[PDB]
């Protein structure tokens, strides 16, 4: 199970990174105001990777969108990634 709602980090590279269990999925979303950027999320069940979703290379000023639809079940955990180009 994942304590729901976006969690936030502020990369040294710039921008805002938000991720977590939100609106029926695991999500990783990164906004960089000027650079091409992206994000990735992995869905874990009992520690095993069930799915990986990688955002496309995303335009400056928009949040990248990495998502896996999920039930917030007892075995659910997420792992989250961001990138700049
Ligand atoms: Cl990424
Ligand atoms: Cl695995």
């Amino acid at each position: 199970w994942v304590n729901p709602g976006y969690h936030y980090q502020y990369p040294s590279e710039g921008g805002t990174w938000r991720y977590g269990f939100v609106n029926a999925g695991l999500r990783s979303e990164y906004n960089h105001p000027t650079k091409v950027h992206g994000s990735t999320v992995q869905k874990l069940i009992d520690g095993k990777v069930d799915k990986t979703n990688r955002s496309i290379d995303t335009a400056a000023g928009r949040y990248s969108n990495a998502y896996v639809g999920a039930i917030n079940s007892p075995g659910l955990k997420g792992r989250y990634y961001y990138r700049t180009n």
